[PDB]
Parts: C-alpha cells; structure tokens; sequence
C-alpha cells in the first residue's frame, strides 16, 4: 500500500491500455522511455495516485509525444507533441541497436569502405553511437546515431579486438538514410583476437582458490516489507528503480531512540556521461550519456547467485516496458544484503584495563548494467554508525580504435596496431536531501590554516571555517582538496543535545572534473560535469543534470538552467547534485578485459546524534 | 633458513646474554629499542649473518647507547654512546608510563593545583606525554615527559571523559624532578562518565544482528612456510615485524608466467605523528610520534578470533624485548586471511552473445595496536589483479580536553563541558620500490587540459605529461587533486610486450598535509609531512623520515637532510617516502568510543604486465 512501491506487471499493462485506448499507441509508436512518478509534495496527508510518465517515439517520422497519465483513474493527465531540435531527442531504442550497421549494409559508400579494407560485410559490427551536436547543419531536428565499425571474426569473436580506425558513418534511423560516410584513410585493422574465454589467451586457468563460504544461519538482519521498504540496523527506506536512472533510494532516516529521523528524501544517480578526449575526427565527437542517452535500468543484468550476489541475497526483479508497453521482468535484477565490515570501534585502555572490540557491518543494495561495451555495477552502502556510502564499478571492455604508428598524445596501446583513446566516466550523484525534514541548508568547510604569531605562538594552531550557500547563483561549488574542502548539510531549525544545527558531511574524492575546454559541445551539453558541487532549490520536474531529451540537446539546459531562477537555499527545501569521476587512461592491464575500478562518495552524520550511535550494538 | 624469517625468542636471549656480556646490560640499562637488521644489499651470494640494533637506556643518568650485535656470530659489532642533546632522547618506555602521575603525586604545586580543584589525588591520572622541543632551555639533554591530568572515578572509570583543562606539568624521569607546573587557571572538570560499557549509557543492546559465518572448508588459498613466508595468487612475501615499525612487508614480488617478478623491496608504515591544533598553552606542545617515540609495534593487540578476525585465520606470534633483554610474545599480534572482494571483471557482450563475471579477492595482512587513547589498525592488502594497498583504521578514545565557555575556533564540545582539540593523524609509508629489480626511477604524472583550436577544433582532447624525477634537490613533490596527479614507478630497463617501461603507478588520497605554520617546531621535527611525496637514493642507515631518535630531537634532521645529499635517483635505487593523514575535527558521533576512520593509499600495475593478469581466474 506504499506510494513508493516498486511498479507492477499489472500497473505497466494499464499505461498500455490507457494510451492505446487515447489513441497514442499505434503501430508506429514505441515506447522509449516509461518510469513511475514519485509522489508530490505537500501530501502529508493524499490518497493513492499512480502515474507514470512516458516518452513515445513514431517510426514512420511524426513528432514525438511526452504523456503523463494515472494508472490508478486510467486518465491521460498530459499528452504532448515535442519539438525535437527545440528541447532535444527521445533516448536510444535497443530495438535500433542493429540499425546502424543494417543501413551501411546496403550504402555504395560503405560498402566502398569496407572493400577497400577487404572486410567482409556479414563481418562488420557497427556500435550504435549516440551522436551529439556538432557542425551538421542537416542534423537539427533528426533522428541521428553515429556508426563505428568492429570486426567480428565468427560468432562468438570479440569484436572490440578489431577496431576499423579512419572511418565512421552518420545516419537517419527514421528516414533510413546515410547521411554521411567519412573515410579519413585506411588504418591496419587490428589483429589479435581478445577472447578472455579461450584457452590460447587464458592459459591453464588456476587452481588454486580455495573456497570461501559466507552464510546467515538465521536469515539476515534486515526486513522487507510491501515489496521493497527496507529496515535494517535504524535505517528505514524505500528501494526503487527506474529505466533511466537504475536503482533509487527513497526516504531514507534512521530511528534513533524512539523517533524516526529522515536524512535524505531521494538518492539516485542521475547522469553519467563518457566523454573521449582524442581529437580524430572519427572519434571527436563521441560522449555517451550512458544514463541520459542509453538509459542504464533498461539493461541492469540478472544477478547470478554465488557468481554476482555472494551470501545470503535477497532479491527482488523490478518490471519494465518493452517498446510496446508490454510489461517485462529483470528477474533478480538487484541484490539486497548486509555484510561484515572489519571492525566498528575498539579501545585497550591503559587505567580502566576495559577491552572493548564491535564488528562493523553494511547493507548493499546494488545492481550491474551493461551499454555495449561498458558494464557499470553501481552499490549503495549503509553502515552501523550512519554513514551512507555510494561506489561505482566500472568494468566491461575498452572502447578501441587502431594506435597510430608514430604513437599519441590521446590514445593508450592496449596490444599491436590497437588503441584505446583517452576518456571519463563522470557521474551525477542527485540528494533530495531531508536532514530531520526538509529545512535543509549548504555550508562549504574548508580547512583554516593559522599563521603563527599573537595568540598562536608556537604556530601549531589550525581551525576551519563553514561559508553558508544562501542562493543559487553562489551554489556552485568546485573541489579543494588541499584545503580538506568538504560540504555540510544541516537542519538549521533542529539542534543536537550540544544546541548545534545536526548535519551530515559529503566526502568526495576530489577526481577531476570534465577536462574538456569550456567553448566544446559537451562542455555546454554536460556543464554539471565542470562542477563538483551544486546545489539547488527542490522542484518537481528538475530531475536531471542535463534536462529531460539529452539525445542531440543544444545545450545549456538542465543545473545551468535550473540555477538561473536564484532561488533561496538557506533553510529550505534543497537537492544536493555531486559530480564525480573516473578519468581513464587505458592500460595493458585493462586488455581484452578490464578489471575493475572504482568512484564515489560517502556522507558522515556530523553532530547529527547526542553520541556515538552505536553503543548498542552487542559483542559477539 | 630464510634471512627474513621473525625474530625467535632463541635470538633475542642471546642478544641480551651478549650484552650483558660485553658490560653493557647492568642493572640500571633498559632496552627501549630492539629490532633485527635487514640482510644487506650485495649478498646476492652471502651466509646467514643475523644483526639487531639495540638502543639502551639507564635509569641513573647515564649516556645512553646505540649497539649492534650479530647473533649469529655472538659479537658486539659497534656499541656507541649517545649525545642525547645532540642526536635526541630514546624511545619511551613502557616502565616510565607510570613514573609521571607518581612524581607529581608527591609534589607540592600539583597537590597544591589538585587541592584548588578539590581532586583527590588517588583518583588522579596522568598521561605520560612526550614533550618535544620548545623555550624551555633546561630540558635539552635531560629526558623529560610532560603530564596532564584525566580523573578516574573508579577501577574502571574511562577517565578520558574526565579532563582537568588549565593544568600542566613537566617531569625529569632521570632525575624524578618536576620541573615546571603549570597552572592557567580553573576549569571545571566534565562531569559525565564515557563509560560505553554501561548499560546506562549504551541502554538496552540490539537483538537484531544475525550472524555471519565465513568459512573456508578446504582451507585457505595461501601458503606459509618457513614462518613468515607467503605465497598466495601468484603473490611471493616475506612478512615483518619490528617492534618501531609493528608489520612490515619484504620482497613483494608477482609469480608471472614462469618468473618471479619483484615489485617492492620493503613495505613499512616508517612514521607516524598526531599534531594537536589548539594553541592553549596547556596542549599546544602535543606532537605524538606514535611509531617514532612510542614505537606502535610493542603495544599490538593479541587479535580475538571472531572478534577481532573474522573467517579462516592463520596467525603469526611475533617475539619481541622486554626493557630486560627476556623475550616475550605477542600471541596472535598478527592476523593473516583472504577475503572475498566482490567482482574482478565482468561483461555481457551485445554481440558474441558470452556472459562473463568473475570474483575478486584480497590477501590481507593485519595487526592493531594501543597507545594511549589510541587505536590503530595497519592493513596491508595484496589483490589479484596485482593491486597493493595499505589501509589504517583510526578508532579508540579522543584526546579531550575543557570545552571553554564561548567556544573554541580550535576545539568541538562532544558533551557538556567536554572539549576535544582538533588534531590530525600523519602517516609516512616508506616504499623501497623494487620494479622488475632495483633499476627504478620516478615519474609525476599530470593530466593536461588542451585549448580548443587547431589539432582540437572540437575541443574534446585531453592528455596528460610524465616528468621524470632525477635528482633528490626535485623529488619533494606535493599533491595536486586538481589535475589527478599521480606517481609512477618504472623500470627503464625493463619493458612490456609492446616495448613500454614496465611500471606501477601510486594513487594517494590527496589528504591535506602538516597544517602548522611552517616556522612551527613541529614542522621542522615532521618535515616529511609538510609534502605528500619524497624519494631518495637507497642507503642502509636512512629507515625513518624523522631520524632514528625522535624523542625531544632538535629538528632538520631525516628525510630534509637526506634529500640534501642530492643522489641520482634516475634508474637507480630508490625510495618512495609518501605522507598521508586524517584531519580530525572531532564530532559528537566520536564520543565516549570513536567508529573507524580510514586513510591509505594504493598502487596499482601500469604497463607491467603484457595483458590482464587475471585471465586465468576460473568461474566458480
Ligand atoms: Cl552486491
Ligand atoms: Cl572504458
Ligand atoms: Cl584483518
Ligand atoms: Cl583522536
Ligand atoms: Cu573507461
Ligand atoms: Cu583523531
Ligand atoms: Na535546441
Ligand atoms: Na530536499
Ligand atoms: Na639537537
Ligand atoms: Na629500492
């Protein structure tokens, strides 16, 4: 009966219904994007309301739809017509994902190409490569996807081990035209295959690991409740998902004594963008929005139990829409379990003779994406003290292209004649925050550094200070690492035993942010890339970084938009929107499969509670 | 057999029967240091020669000594008389943790201050602080201790949550005079109990935890022979302990193909410091060197198997000295386990249609120690995927102190009355790099942000830059978040199938660094810490960045003096000192017990191996 359950079969199958009875459902139409909508605020006290909100494409080439309709009145709320080179193009089907390379299979140009490389078609991959916004004037108001080749030798051959370099294609999905096919030159196509399935690569696998056994004789310590309200160890929430963003984390507090205290309202990661930083012209234009263009739920894989989700797992499969509003299942397609985390506190005290040792522990609530060649595992951590934590793991395959005789300044040599060109994977971590409700504010704490004179003689003084975000237009923060800088937020209406504002402070790592020069495209399309901290004033239908078409969008739209309204942050409603990222030079190591790394960030209770929150917890 | 096996109690009895011996043990000497010697360079052909390096004391007021005996052959080797005015004072011991509170017990001014406070005596202690070097001219050459003041109220009181703030003292342990007491002033004495074994504080304990059980039924992955010797996934090391340093790494090297592949030479925590930040009179001398002055491997905990080490255990019991040259053992002071560590790699290919995961796991390394009101974890971490990381886990009780009323831009109030001074923990990782063998040379990378322009029209390309570290007078490095600077490792001599130096490249937390004004004490004694990394030219008496007598020493002296031999580290062998730390502003959730912080650093391969290797890893 929760507002924030997970979306039924049945409720999918409604959305169908009620658009294909409203006429908007034809044989032409498909849908490319459909999640359910959180309830509003200033519902303290409403009644059941289900909507869902969807993007409809048309692919005999009308006008694309937004449509907001209730699942629980089978009512359409809002239908309409977007303009596309305006407010930008609906994300990327997977039903194109083949189109790319279909179309070049019958083009002269193409074709032309390929033979003079003596590539055989039937062996030829095209990725289907988000486009972007460029020179390409004919562009504008088009469905386009950029195309690059791979050889794939037979079936099962990994094509990312045979890039074609000097050569890539532009073409119209709709109107099913090339529209351009650019052939900067002839490069070796790369020889080696990259199977890390086959024995000549592999070698004699090992044998030398020794099991590991990890079990819960009793079940796990945490429970849930109408499908997905999770309790564990204090923590209350709720875990969504949705296609475009993947899994979500809803009203999460922490009963601490008798009360349930909120902390954060909406956890998500909300963009995450690929940008490539070498300057051919058949790569130059590539950044993948794997959030914003892809969209990364749509392809979150079923966790293999023992394999993906080691312990004892609780799953839970959340339900999709296919391009025909059919309902589908990811059958356990996200991971719910707690772990042991080494130790919580300990102290030997050399008067009391107390020896005193807890186990620390965390709840996981992760799932694992794949787009193309990337697979992304994304996990959300509680601890037994309050901390909240988020990790990305990147992994998959190297995007590839051919490494230039002579070397570059651009691209890494992963095997002979291969490259791998230089990129990010920059994430948009958003926190609708709710610290003990949601008179929330910013404050940016930087390290003090004290010069040694009066009242500092020996000059081993240091201090801080905390500068309060009171607007918009000062809320855009960038990280100093050397200064400690770290951000905090705070509930300035409610205050601990000790009278302070309780707060939680963000730690970011301090990676860098889009390198890009500021005048690029995708310095306008990802400009909540070039900041590490922004935070804004909460409002209904500001859910992404990049607005809602990504998909060949101007620019300028989305956090650079949204801040512009300057609106008051100092004691209000607030979202906290943290860029972080990985900056990836390829290395041998990451060939032909790449182990995986990590980014994130974590947020500490900082004076949140009266002490240590965890007293209570028993010793073993 | 091996030259790097631990000392056995067998060794140490001869060290002490050697020099009692030799004249150099009577009744009034004290070991305060004793530790085994590394096997020399240039023995790549050479017999067991065992050495210990010995620091003596004498409680009448003697010279102390340096000597170093060779068990093996039962001879002093040198035996020298320290100037402790000039090179500084040894070690604490733990004998004199005592001697502080029982001085002061006796003297009239701190009876006369306990009487003003209305304190008795009895239930006052006192911690025996190290004094560093400041204006008090008496002091140099004399060992002395500085005191304040913490009231238990009963056996077991915790009497950290009892400060007496205003109050200090300075104490001849020689000569047992009290040479300075000092008194600022009343401040009431925080009246709570931090007692977090109370049930009145922790109030009713938690049922909710379920049990985890991790078991390893055919035994671990790792080998131990000869004592100390590991070899786990292609890992080879030899695994230390000194009583200065606690555990220390030797000969890490990576089993590849079919040879052994050296990495690191020597792996050490060589320093660590905490600086308090409070510019009372009362604390602003507090400079703790926990490894250098009070040696963190004496104090390691005897680690609890399922407290303290969870899962398939193998304990080393690791012997060391008593101040009378008897052996005692640490029963389990070292915990060594594999853990399960998520996924290594995984992709599921939109085009060969092969699913792929495979699970990662770590080898790690452990001990935790005590000093004072501190407790550190030191975790040392070898991963499949050649990755090396060090972890330090900071928990036990704050250093407290008055809250003053009015506050403090120096200080937090974690209860009423009860003030912790802001403080940080510095670490110094001393790495002799080993890289394919001792031919290595340093380089700091940088990424580089390109303008937009010609070669860049679309302004998309980033790089990045090597700057090789040639001479010592321009390895002083300091961080750079920012521009994702990082440190590689090479080997020139050395290259990868694609005919690149085989390297290692070092990833920093980029915490900030010694804060101290510059021309602060402490600055000049922990230089180290004013940057995040230094290397230095290999040489057999250059173990620690603050020298090897750190108590009450004058400054320059370490690393600041080593570097100023402006050696060749250009293709040679070389020595990566870096500098890491927490900045602990202490909050409300760290009081009466703390939950672990973490700091570290970690290396992973660049270029070392030929591919991935992890390929042969099989798919449980
Ligand atoms: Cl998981
Ligand atoms: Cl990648
Ligand atoms: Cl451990
Ligand atoms: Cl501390
Ligand atoms: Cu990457
Ligand atoms: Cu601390
Ligand atoms: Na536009
Ligand atoms: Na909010
Ligand atoms: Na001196
Ligand atoms: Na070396």
């Amino acid at each position: 009966a929760s507002p924030f359950r997970l979306a039924s079969a049945g409720e999918i199958s409604e959305v169908q219904g009620i658009l294909r009875t409203a006429g908007l459902l034809g044989p032409e139409k498909r849908i490319a994007y459909l999640g359910v909508l959180d309830p509003a605020r200033g519902a303290g006290s409403e009644a059941e309301d289900r909507r869902f909100r969807v993007f409809i494409h048309d692919v005999s080439g009308a006008r694309p739809q937004e449509v907001t309709v209730s699942v629980t009145n089978g009512t359409v709320i809002s239908a309409v017509e977007l303009d596309t080179a305006a407010t930008g193009e609906l994300p990327v089907l997977e039903e194109e994902f083949e189109v790319v390379e279909q179309l070049l299979a019958t083009d002269e140009r193409w074709l032309k190409a390929l033979a003079a490389r003596n590539l055989d078609v039937s062996k030829v991959r095209v990725a289907p490569l988000s486009a972007g916004v460029f020179e390409y004037a004919e562009e504008r108001g088009r469905r386009i996807l950029r195309g690059l080749a791979f050889v794939q030798d037979f079936p099962e051959d990994s094509a990312w081990a045979h890039p074609v370099d000097g050569l890539v294609a532009y073409v119209d999905v709709v109107s099913k035209e090339v529209t351009r096919v650019i052939d900067t030159g002839v490069f070796p196509v790369p020889a080696e295959h990259g199977n890390y399935t086959d024995p000549e690569l592999t070698g004699p696998l090992r044998t030398t690991q020794k099991p590991i056994s990890i079990t819960q004789p009793e079940g796990p310590s945490f429970t849930v409740t109408g499908g997905n309200h999770i309790e564990w160890e204090k923590w209350s929430l709720d875990v969504g998902f949705d296609v475009r963003e993947g899994v979500v984390l809803h009203n999460i507090a922490f009963r601490d004594g008798d009360r349930l205290r909120p902390i954060i309202n909406r956890a998500s990661i909300a963009e995450m963008v690929v940008p490539y930083g070498d300057p051919s012209p058949i790569r130059s234009w590539q950044n993948y929005f794997d959030t914003g263009e892809y969209l990364v739920g749509q392809y979150a894989n079923s966790l293999e139990l023992g394999c993906d989700c080691l312990g004892d797992i609780t799953y839970l499969s959340p339900v999709i829409s296919d391009a025909f509003g059919n309902p589908r299942e990811i059958r356990n397609g996200i991971c719910m379990h707690e772990e042991d985390w080494g130790i919580l506190a300990k102290h030997s005290d050399l008067w009391s003779g107390i020896n005193y040792t807890r186990r620390n522990r965390r709840m996981v609530i992760s799932f694992f994406t794949t787009i193309g060649n990337y697979d992304y595992g994304f996990y959300w951590y509680l601890y037994l003290d309050g901390t909240i934590e988020f990790e990305a793991k990147a992994t998959g395959v190297v995007f590839t292209s051919a490494f230039p005789e002579g070397g570059s300044d651009n691209i890494s040599q992963l095997a002979p004649g291969l490259g791998a060109p230089f990129h990010q994977h920059i994430f948009s971590a958003r926190l609708d925050m709710a610290i003990d409700g949601f008179t929330n504010r910013v404050e940016e704490e930087d390290v003090v550094r004290q010069t040694m004179g009066p009242g500092n003689e020996r000059g081993n003084a240091f201090s801080r200070k905390r500068t309060v975000l009171t607007r918009e237009s000062e809320a855009v923060r960038e990280a100093d690492a050397r200064t400690g800088r770290t951000w905090i937020i705070s509930n300035p209406e409610s205050k601990n035993r000790l009278n302070e504002p309780v707060g939680y402070k963000l730690h970011a790592h301090n990676q860098p942010t889009l390198l890009a020069d500021p005048g690029s495209s995708i310095a306008r399309r990802a400009a909540f890339a070039t900041k590490d901290l922004w935070v804004t004033r909460y409002a209904d239908d500001e859910r992404y970084p990049t607005g809602d078409f990504v998909n060949q969008h101007s620019g300028g739209a989305g956090l650079p938009s949204y801040i512009a309204q300057d609106r008051d942050i100092d004691g209000q409603d607030i979202v906290v929107w943290h860029t972080f990222g990985l900056t990836h030079f390829p290395r041998v190591e990451d060939w032909p499969i790449m182990p995986v790394d990590t980014v994130g960030f974590k947020l500490r209770p900082e004076g949140f509670f009266d002490r240590s929150p965890v007293l209570d917890v028993p010793a073993n």
